[PDB]
């Protein structure tokens, strides 16, 4: 699967601008982004269920822009797929692949096989009705699974399933993905899942492609502020700062804290001017405990949540409008109003220009 | 609010055993549990929507089993509300707090306030009927989001809103619980949410009230196997162990691995006999990094999930069917098939009899 200049609009309303994705055979790619990143359309644009008003689309190799959906070699499942009311569970799950199958021999084999793996063995001879809504969805998945299509299109397939089932299926997915080394494209909002399944994640924004790379690549090296703010749940912290000096691959910034402290960051230094107001990023998880000074940020506690395995502390700081979110392991016992101190590790700070573009971090991160 | 021996079913096949909840006022209470635990039904059963085939229900102070819906003294804006295609948005999010209430201090202060932290302001009055693939939601639920009844009753609200207009809600609903010192009954599958919103949590399993208490009390002192395995994800690790000795504030067990190491655990010891086959539980976040050699577990790395802020390692252990997940902060690079060693802390372990009943931990957890 490959895309070259793919574009789509409705007169002027654009929802897919110049996208070029080069998906290699066997790769498990994951599409992420917010509300209208248009990540679903694009999945649909690939299956044919949506028109491509420009550019090219190849699958297998041959151009596919005008190939009816059922002939592209792709398979699909999404949110709450509807099964065939009259067909039994076993009848479903086999529907596809039946549509060109080596008779009961193969069908009645991939079925029961893929059945066990989805904890459905004891439902084979039943109807879509008198069946849990969580099992129905698993059935929907099964079909695509026994068909072993050339390319799997998955759109938040486990959305239905509840925590403590979605983990089992999130695993069966990879297992299957490994056995049948066929290409797979997945869409979600569950960032763990993404980081867990993907070989490559494509982050979408405004219909455009914000960035593509391996999981730990987008995490340690966001290409811009949008991606920095998008990958990672207790969103990265951004502190307005002013640059006070630049040297070969260095660049010094003046923090918002009183005593106007200056800190040198190991970053690209390319398109950065002395006096330019830029942004600094620091993930809640990378903020130091304070027992390690060297640039300390102090403020007053606003919120405090006990997750039981960790503790997120919302800290306010005069000369920092927005709060600073912090993550510390286990149980820290601090009440609201109390005063809290944390540390700022320079080798883990990001620096974005007004442009919003990142100043290539130079700290070699493992992995 | 409060319940007693409430039994729900139809005439024989139960769907809600003798539950005896007791919800003081001003208390934010969350219901959690797997799929068909019935946590939902019970919700409706409180708001009348369901016939309580037994028991009693004291909303406020007066029984209300027979007392029809509307007239109850509650609130409750279910999952996805049904708008009014005809009545423009100038005729939405009200009805209640309309036929009465001082002139303009009803739909100006109370009503007009929720469309605040949802970007809402573009839908002030514009007819919702066939707007966007998710714009009539704002003009569906909030239809009764303000009347300040005696007790609220929600059900899996913020679910189709990305890690955006949902996190803020967990910041707003809890805010309303500040001003409106009223009572609420939230229901979800978002464990962080539950843990971050409730003052008290009831965990239901097959219409059975598994246990009730504060967040950290369910995390630190689960009443039994069910609850220890349900709160927290990844799930708690469980190992089969045989009890070799007992005292009046200990209980000794024999780990599975070779050299059958024995360890004394700080637990109840009440109903436990030498020889019994019990289950030891230790949370992945609590396993230790082996440089602390007092009772170690060693195995071959199977899975290694890199989440960016942490790293999860699945370790296959000899003479223990299932693997053993381990959570560690940061990167930690480890290839599969490798040999890994972790620390197993006696304070942090749990112990369950065949009953699945937990042997009360005697160590006091701070918090």
């Amino acid at each position: 699967v490959q895309l070259q200049n793919v574009t789509k609009a409705w007169g002027e309303v654009v929802v897919s601008k110049d996208i070029n994705l080069d998906i290699h055979e066997g790769e498990f790619v994951v599409f992420v982004g917010p509300s209208g990143c248009g990540k679903s359309t694009l999945l649909r644009m690939i299956a044919g269920l949506e028109t491509i008003t420009s550019g090219d689309l190849f699958i297998g190799e041959k151009r596919m822009n005008d190939t009816p959906p059922a002939e592209r070699g792709v398979g699909m499942v999404f949110q709450s797929y509807a099964l065939y009311p009259h067909l039994s569970v076993a009848e479903n799950m086999s529907f596809g692949l039946k549509l060109a199958g080596a008779k009961k021999e193969v069908i009645n084999q991939r079925v029961n096989q893929v059945a066990e793996v989805l904890q459905l063995a004891h439902l084979l001879d039943r109807k879509p009705k008198a069946l849990s809504g969580g099992q129905r969805q698993r059935v929907a998945i099964g079909r695509t699974l026994v068909a072993e299509p050339s390319v799997f299109l998955l759109d938040e397939p486990l959305s239905n399933l509840d925590a403590a089932l979605r983990v089992q299926m999130r695993i069966e997915i990879s297992r299957l993905h490994k056995r049948l080394g066929r290409t797979m494209i997945y869409v979600t909002h569950d960032q763990v899942e993404a980081m867990t399944l993907a070989d490559k994640i494509v982050v979408l924004d405004a219909g455009r492609v914000a960035q593509v790379g391996k999981p730990l690549e987008l995490y340690h090296y966001p290409a811009d502020r949008f991606v920095a703010g998008f990958i990672g749940s207790p969103k990265m912290n951004f502190l307005p700062v002013k640059v006070t000096a630049t040297a070969i691959d260095q660049v010094q910034v003046e923090l918002p804290m009183p005593n106007r402290q200056q800190v040198w960051l190991p970053v690209e230094s390319r398109d950065v001017q002395v006096g330019a107001n830029m942004s600094l990023g620091i993930r809640p998880e990378h903020l130091l405990p304070s027992d390690i000074a060297d640039v300390i940020l102090e403020g007053e506690v606003q919120v405090v949540e006990q997750l039981g395995n960790e503790t997120q502390i919302h800290i306010q700081i005069p000369s920092i409008r927005q709060n600073l979110v912090y993550r510390q392991n286990d149980v820290v016992l601090v009440e609201e109003g109390a005063t809290f101190a944390i540390g700022l590790p320079p080798e883990r700070c990001h620096l974005f220009r007004e442009d919003g573009t990142a100043c290539r971090r130079l700290h070699k991160e493992p992995g």
